[PDB]
């Protein structure tokens, strides 16, 4: 990684800009390290965490470094260094211009709907960089949407890994709405990760956040029940706001997501299941 002083990133954000991109500061949004700001080094558009308990804090930090120094991947985002010197810790990214998943799905700042051929590479790409982290023996504990940014060519990079861990059960953490029940309950498993991407997938499907207080039902994994006892179908959840989906390719991603989405932790797919079975998708 390169060093960053604190006051060059204080500097290039405009003393910390906390009002929004578009009526003029620098806050780009709000995640696991609350704010995330724009600024530019090195001639290089960049995202800058600022780490604001703090003795819970630097666990996290750290964590976040421990698994971005060894897993760099294509579909894993990618960290250009670190800031210790000044009042509050501070992490550098390359910035992702297309944002977060949430966000275009939602259509934020007036973004276009993203089209249902862009979803599914998404999908796949968000399946890979899973795979990849399972593969080094990781965890990732809070895969949502927010978590999943697009860069220049809307490839899925998968973010923040504050909450991860090494490879259990009193400590619980992650976005219920998108936990598994037995990470609810405390379980360490990286099937509970499987079980957050199926949550992942339905709000690529619907363009619905996995949670609403303003709908029924409240709660988007609650939709898979709706499905199977037959009140409704997956088409009339398809998200309105595409012109390119099929009924084929829409039921092979639910089907995919039905499966992450079992109660049961060892009768859920792997990722390298759920990875071919998004590949036999678009094949
Ligand atoms: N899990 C997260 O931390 C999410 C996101 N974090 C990031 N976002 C962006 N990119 C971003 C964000 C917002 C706007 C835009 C933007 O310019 N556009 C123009 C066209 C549409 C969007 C770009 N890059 C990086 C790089 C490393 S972390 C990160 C932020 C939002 C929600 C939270 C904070």
């Amino acid at each position: 990684f390169h060093s960053f002083s604190f006051y060059e990133l204080k500097n290039v954000t405009n003393n910390f800009d906390e009002r929004p991109i578009s009526v003029g500061g620098n806050k780009m949004g709000e995640g696991g390290f609350g704010v995330v700001y724009k600024g530019y080094v090195n001639n290089t558009t960049v995202a800058v965490k600022k780490l604001a308990t703090t003795e819970e804090l630097k666990q996290q930090f750290d964590q976040e470094i421990k698994v971005m120094a060894k897993c760099q991947h294509e579909n894993l985002v990618e960290l250009l260094g670190f800031s210790s010197d000044g009042d509050d810790l501070c992490l550098v990214y390359v910035y992702m211009p297309n944002g977060s998943l949430l966000d275009r799905l939602s259509c934020l700042d007036g973004t276009p709907p993203l089209s249902w051929h862009m979803r599914c590479k998404i999908a796949q790409g968000a399946a890979n960089g899973i795979n990849f982290l399972h593969e080094n023996h990781h965890i990732h504990r809070d895969i949502k949407s927010a978590n999943i940014l697009l860069d220049e060519a809307f490839t899925a990079k998968i973010s923040d890994f504050g909450l991860a861990r090494a490879s259990v059960m009193s400590r619980i953490v992650g976005t219920t709405a998108y936990m598994a029940p037995e990470a609810l309950r405390g379980e360490i498993t990286p099937k509970s990760d499987i079980y957050s991407f199926g949550v992942v997938l339905l709000e690529i499907i619907t363009g619905l956040p996995a949670v609403d207080e303003h709908r029924e039902p409240q709660l988007l994994l609650d939709i898979k029940e709706e499905i199977e006892d037959e009140e409704k179908t997956i088409e009339d959840y398809i998200d309105k706001k595409m012109n390119d989906a099929d009924s084929t390719s829409v039921e092979a991603m639910y089907s995919v997501a039905s499966q992450c989405l079992h109660e049961k932790k060892n009768k859920r797919p792997d990722i390298k299941k759920v990875q071919q079975l998004l590949q036999e998708m678009t094949a």
